[PDB]
């Protein structure tokens, strides 16, 4: 009989400073949430109350806000060290700044094991990272040992910039020998901590024999048993119970994203390291839990650098800039419309944009003041808006891909400019596009004329889509001409200043049967 | 066996200086048309070829271009005197500058009879304007007399500001005693010259016993026998033959508008002043007819004052600003979209605009340069964009009115901003609106939601529509609140400068089944 409490965050994405209800910049501080300082209070509060506790992270601490743009990992290592994190799995966004952008700020400065069993190293890089990350860590909790095995998304080479001298083996295949190794090492209790998404977490739980619990991330999954405290609608109960082939009931947990919730999972274990009972719920980190003062003071010490890099007004918004996943990945969101307008205004009649790239909404309640900061949250990656030459057939395929797996918060949903697309989800994937009228360019007056397969159109789109990202291989493998455009933020920054006061709308660009 | 040639212009609307194929400012002078100087050449050319000729005008020289804004009638009297016009009927736009702004520049300076039989004067104005205009004029042509009887639109009190001491009696009723008078005065030939439109011209021809020929205007009707020389599609043959009740075939003519065509009509008359034969066609005044040099020199000697009209680009257009009647009064024209955007940007989610108020397109081929001159052609009246508070039922009625007599180049067709209307012309007038989704204002993110009858909307529209013009009595008799807005031109002038480079489009705001 042993009691362990697992506390977990996943996909925080640089929300060190407290955010709004929608994870945008904290506007109303009385009705504000999350943050590293507020989490310190709840973590500390749990730590004293429970006997054996583990604060874990399932990746994606990188990107999302100006904190990352400025410190590039210095904030993550400093504040995760401050919060005394027990362990963290490598996320796909941890490789965004190349291999050194992982080695120099985080891997060298972290006072905690950073894990990953399915990443193997070769050649020059082989000895550089050797020992900086481990496949597993056997933490001594009380008078028991707990083995944590890490894993990072198999698709990280596509999804980010991990490098050429790192190899991403299959999760379940690379995890099993490491779990079996730990079992022989008399490690009765195995947590698997990884960044591969909910569906992959569930088969890990069902397939990897010996994993007592799965703590994942990547997909921003929100799980809840009961009536949720906020706008987040749950995908299942907390914990999600997977019945392994072993005959065990393996709990699977996720904490949404942006440090809005601290995942709490209490576990009763037997003499042999088997879950007898488990229960919990992700704790909503809201104003009812005070931000720890000493830790918040350090955030303010690290804020004056961030202040200079976004302490002035660029434009004003009278509409709420809806840059939320719930809207931008399922329907035409006004933020996507704004960015597309900004793109064409920077030069072409068509713009295409992956909803996945819309990382943050912008709140108009702060009188509409749109600062450099509000916006480096919407566009945190520093890509560009590149010119392309596409065939009508090529564009029809991309729209077909746009809703190929619709309804799974995937980022391949397109936000458009100068395109009027209508979808029918009742039909089979591959024949769901019902209309695609595009804005004419040879014409003297622009009018929407249906797309012709055999005609060549000039579309402006992010570097990510030109690179063939989000599975848009047809764009990369069928384009006629690609051109290096201007920096993504500066396209929206120059447009906002030019407009002075903005007000985009859902005007029927994307429609559904 | 008498031969009379009637030469006629109608609705020139201040196109003294030659214009483009679309009556906008002359861009390419080698492919340019119309104008007072070019007309002088063709008129003089006809005059020396034919024996008995009459140069007549059926109204509307006033308003249209900056020539009228600056000289307010000095140009009309000076150049019509130069062109040696024989007679002119009063048009509805002649009263645009009140009753004094007609008498002071034109009525006192014209070296030709200005006619109108259906305008009667009362009280103070009675003796002021006594003799300045006449109901008829008996011109001596060769060794014969020709009686011309004038008429101005019955609805001029609504259509413009004709003062308060002028009374507009019915045309056919006021014309008949004057034609009967002339017949008793032994005046065998009667040509009726008036500004009431084509349909009214045809009933005048059928009904007023004794009228040998009708030469009209107001409706910009283009008539042609054969293959037309330009974009103007004809409404009938030239001359249009009306069969009068007293067994005569009465010819009816019109020469489109803007001085693009000089209407030519050949007439064989009998001993008793009866048309035996008649034939003609409106002559396309193009570069193939040279502009008379002496007269063009005078146009340039005056032009010098008009030159200080923003001879610097307020803004640039990359699209052709389609401000033509053919588009703006039948479908959603990009010019109407531009003005509506300018109105909401000015200071509300909805804008409505009468297509009639779009008096001129703007040509983007002149390096895209938009000047105060160009804008004065689109918006020549000096109205204002007023705020209104109308209920859904009231707006639904206005949209029904919009297409109540659709297809007759009437100005009550609405151009919109933040409104998405769909019409079905197959249905009965009063049941023609199938969709009317409006842009929400109480919402945080603007989205198009269907209009509710019992809800109030805050629409921005011209003062012309607010004081119930174009038969939109429902606007004037059902509004909840009206507010004095900014000047029409200055709303578009401030918007263009703010945007720097504009590019409106036909984006589906107005649609049809
Ligand atoms: C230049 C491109 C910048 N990046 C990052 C990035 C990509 C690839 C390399 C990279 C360099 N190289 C080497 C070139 F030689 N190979 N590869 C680097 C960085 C990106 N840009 C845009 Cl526009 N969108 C991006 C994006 N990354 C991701 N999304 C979106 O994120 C969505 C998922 O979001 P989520 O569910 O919260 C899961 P997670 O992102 O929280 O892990 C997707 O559907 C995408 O649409
Ligand atoms: C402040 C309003 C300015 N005006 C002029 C005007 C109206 C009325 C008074 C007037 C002052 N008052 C007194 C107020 F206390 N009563 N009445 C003066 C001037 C106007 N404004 C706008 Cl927005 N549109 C106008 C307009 N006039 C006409 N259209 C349009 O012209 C179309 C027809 O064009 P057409 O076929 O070429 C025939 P014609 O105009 O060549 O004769 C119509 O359908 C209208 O839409
Ligand atoms: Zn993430
Ligand atoms: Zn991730
Ligand atoms: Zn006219
Ligand atoms: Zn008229």
């Amino acid at each position: 009989m042993w009691e362990l409490t697992i506390l977990h965050t996943n996909d925080v994405h640089s929300r060190l400073e407290q955010t709004s209800e929608d994870s945008s910049k904290c506007v109303d501080a009385s009705r504000c949430m999350g943050g590293v300082a507020r989490l310190f209070t709840k973590v500390q509060q749990i730590r004293r109350a429970e006997p054996n506790v583990l604060l874990l992270d399932a990746g994606d601490q990188y990107q999302g806000t100006i904190w990352f743009t400025v410190y590039k990992g210095a904030e993550v290592a400093h504040f995760m060290n401050a919060l005394r994190y027990d362990a963290m799995a490598l996320g796909n966004h941890e490789f965004d700044n190349g291999v050194e952008g992982l080695i120099e700020p985080l891997l060298k400065e972290a006072k905690f094991p950073i894990l990953s069993a399915n990443i193997k190293a070769k050649g020059p890089l082989a000895s550089q990272i050797s020992g900086l990350y481990l496949p597993y860590k056997v933490l001594p909790v009380g008078d028991e040992v707990v083995g944590i095995v890490g894993y990072t998304s198999k698709e990280t080479p596509f999804l980010s910039n991990p490098g050429t001298n790192l190899v991403f083996e299959d999760e379940i295949t690379a995890l099993q020998p490491e779990v079996d190794k730990l079992k022989t090492l008399n490690v009765n209790k195995i947590i698997a901590l990884g960044h591969s998404g909910f569906e992959m977490d569930k088969l890990i739980a069902q397939k990897v024999r010996g994993v007592d619990v799965v703590v994942g991330g990547h997909s921003n999954t929100f799980l809840y048993t009961g009536n949720p405290p906020s706008k987040e609608v749950p995908a299942g109960k907390y914990p999600f119970i997977v019945t392994s082939d072993d005959g065990r009931k393996v709990p699977v947990v996720q904490a949404y994203a942006f440090g809005k919730y601290l995942g709490y999972l209490k576990i009763e274990f037997d003499e042999r390291g088997n879950v007898i009972s488990s229960h919990g719920n992700p704790i909503l980190l809201d104003s009812s839990i005070p931000e720890d003062p000493s830790i918040k003071a350090d955030i303010n010490k690290w804020r004056i650098k961030l202040d200079d890099y976004s302490t002035q007004e660029l434009g004003k918004t009278i509409v709420y800039l809806d840059g939320s996943s719930q809207s931008c990945r399922f329907r035409e969101c006004n933020m996507g419309n704004l960015i597309c307008d900004a793109m064409i205004n920077n030069n072409v009649s068509m713009c295409i944009l992956n909803g996945g790239g819309i990382r943050s909404p912008i709140d108009e309640r702060n009188d509409g003041t749109i600062t450099w900061e509000n916006l480096a949250a919407v566009l945190p990656f520093g890509g560009t808006f590149d010119l392309v030459q596409l065939k009508g057939s090529t564009l029809k395929k991309a729209f077909e891909h746009s809703v190929h797996r619709y309804g799974q918060s995937t980022g391949e949903f397109l936000q458009v400019g100068g395109i009027h697309v209508v979808y029918d989800l009742s039909r089979k994937p591959g024949d769901r596009v019902v209309k695609l009228d595009v804005l004419c360019t040879k014409c003297r007056v622009p009018s929407y004329d249906p797309l012709k397969m055999d005609e060549v159109y000039k579309v402006i789109l992010p570097n990510f889509l030109a690179n063939g990202g989000d599975g848009f291989q047809m764009i990369k493998d069928e384009l006629l001409r690609h051109d290096s455009g201007d920096q993504d933020i500066n396209v929206v920054s120059t447009y906002i200043s030019k407009m002075k006061v903005i007000y985009p709308a859902v005007e029927g660009r994307i429609k559904f049967s």
